[PDB]
């Protein structure tokens, strides 16, 4: 069963740029899983994208706006000469080369066309129902072709009116790429998402300031204001800013911590950090909110906390010891990597290829 | 070869609101011409739609916003559930029923998704180029297939950046609805415009005070300043104002003058209050403008006068006995009817489908 298959990519930015976010990486990584397994695959994206994973063939356009500053939308907007319109353009002029199109762009225009090529699409949807026309669409599409889109938690699938009838994938990471550090040189706390008002990062701090442990901050500054204020609202807790890092960057520091502290405020979607903390031997101390509750599991991998119990956070911070380095790496060998998310992607379109001939 | 085509109709509206614009009447009359040349034709319409004409399958959804509102938009905006995809979704349903689809939606959609199609598609273009996103489509659409877009004038295609490589169909209309009158009761002369500043409705005027024919206007009295004003610059022209009527109220009265006045001070593009005044045997005196330099036959059914030349104006009143009324109505009838519209639409669709098949 060896496929051939076309991926198609975000219309935000290019490859490498990091404008697309982890759509970027989950496309490499579904391609490095696919292609482990015997499959051929060629990557769709807009001028100026870079791969070192595969063939890439890119595409000449005008950038889309991102899917995220319209959330509830009931608005198709495509610019003029759009790099998503020419990438479905090229997509239709060689489907008949490949055996499944594979679609990471969450937008209308790929799920309104897949009834009009004679290839099987498959769509991944990067986040949870942020607006009701991919609702409806997805709504209308899986209804037209059952098991067309899949997701990573059933978080997402909450948010969607027929998650349903959503694939759950889950998701890999590419284990080789994380140092597992087994025991950290001194004892700190991390946290790692946007630093705003209202992503929680303050009661990260206070469980900082409480146990006496220095807290690693790890994302972009977006309101230097904002940030000047954690410092002297918890004055003192040892709070260090460590930068908007890649993959790399973020986890040749996050090892080094004692557990990755994740505080939101309402139901979050800046996972991975977990998934890659166990990557890197480090526990998960989190609030009960979404997609955490499945991965953080307790009293093994990490804690769960009550959400807003900031002293829940401290006790749980009492009790890293408890919890094994090695069972959060082994948890990520097990799920949420390539060799095994290889194998559901690959079962996944094996029956979407026959169901479709 | 009798063939069974699907018409996809405008989005904006429905059929007989009006909203749509002429569209809705150019729609209907290609039906007409094209059942009555021996073809079928299914009607694609929004919810509300009613047509007299032939079979129609309406389809709810979002309307769409006008073309002529976005003028110069380098987006292409849908509304969620927008009535223009459910149309094309039907249209993809049954593809596999018809010989050709025709489409009269001035968007981005209809346009974009012709190579996705296994059926040969046609695309009416009922306006000139109101936007670069648009002009865009064309190009690329015509290059993508040759021959698969038509406008009805030259002028109109004149505005298209490969004008040069879109169809030139024409139009056509009912010649049973417009009354011919041989010869009016009183003499006089008609202007049929809109009513605004820089629409030369003044050289009208002078030209009806110096020739001592009265003026008859049809239009839209949006500003009743500019109104007076004429009457005040121009005091021993008897000018009458006949209100904004419809295409059967006009040409009631159109018919009863001896001439029809057509003073744009700008490139027209399609003229057709001409063709209306031909349908009634009124003949034309109009400036040398874009498309009526190619409907105004000069001294045969009317005068074409140099831009901007009241004096010429002036000098073909005064020809206007030389002009037979027949000849006016006998060019509607060899032209711009829905027979000889039907023959070419037919002789256009045949080119499609049997090169698509090739």
């Amino acid at each position: 069963k060896k496929y051939r298959l076309l991926f198609l990519s975000t219309p935000v930015g290019a490859l490498g740029s990091g404008i697309g976010g982890g759509v970027e990486l989950t496309l490499q990584n579904a391609a490095k899983a696919l292609m482990a397994k015997g499959h051929e695959v060629e990557i769709v994206a807009p001028e100026g994208s870079v791969t070192n994973v595969t063939k890439l063939t890119p595409i000449a356009g005008n950038s889309q706006v991102s899917a995220q500053t319209q959330v509830g939308t009931d608005m198709v907007v495509l610019p003029q000469d759009s790099v998503l319109e020419n990438m479905w353009s090229y997509a239709r002029e060689v489907q008949d080369q490949f055996d499944l199109l594979f679609n990471f762009a969450y937008d209308w225009l790929p799920l309104y066309l897949t009834p009009f090529f004679h290839r099987p699409i498959a769509h991944w949807i990067s986040m949870s129902s942020l607006s009701p026309v991919i609702d409806a669409m997805v709504s209308k599409t899986v209804k037209l072709c059952p098991q067309a889109i899949a997701v990573n938690t059933r978080a997402c699938a909450d948010t969607f009116s027929d998650g349903d009838r959503l694939m759950i994938m889950g998701k890999g990471i590419d284990v080789t790429q994380y140092n597992f550090v087994a025991k950290p040189e001194k004892p700190s706390l991390a946290w790692v998402g946007r630093i705003s008002p209202e992503k929680g990062l303050e009661d990260a701090a206070e469980t900082a300031q409480a146990t006496g442990l220095p807290l690693r901050v790890f994302g972009l500054i977006q309101d230097q204001a904002y940030w000047q204020q954690i410092q002297n609202d918890f004055p003192k807790a040892e709070i260090h800013y460590e930068g908007f890092l890649s993959t790399h960057e973020l986890q040749q520091k996050l090892g080094q911590s004692s557990a990755l502290l994740m505080t939101p405020r309402w139901i979050e979607a800046f996972g991975n950090a977990a998934i890659e903390a166990f990557a890197c031997g480090v526990p998960v101390i989190s609030y009960r909110s979404g997609g955490l509750t499945e991965i953080v599991r307790h009293g093994k991998t990490g804690f769960l906390v009550d959400m807003g119990s900031v002293a829940g956070l401290i006790e749980a911070v009492s009790k890293l010891e408890t919890i094994d380095r090695l069972a959060c790496r082994q948890q990520l060998e097990e799920e949420y990597s390539l060799e095994v998310w290889g194998d559901r992607l690959e079962k996944w379109f094996e029956q979407l290829i026959t169901s479709y001939t």
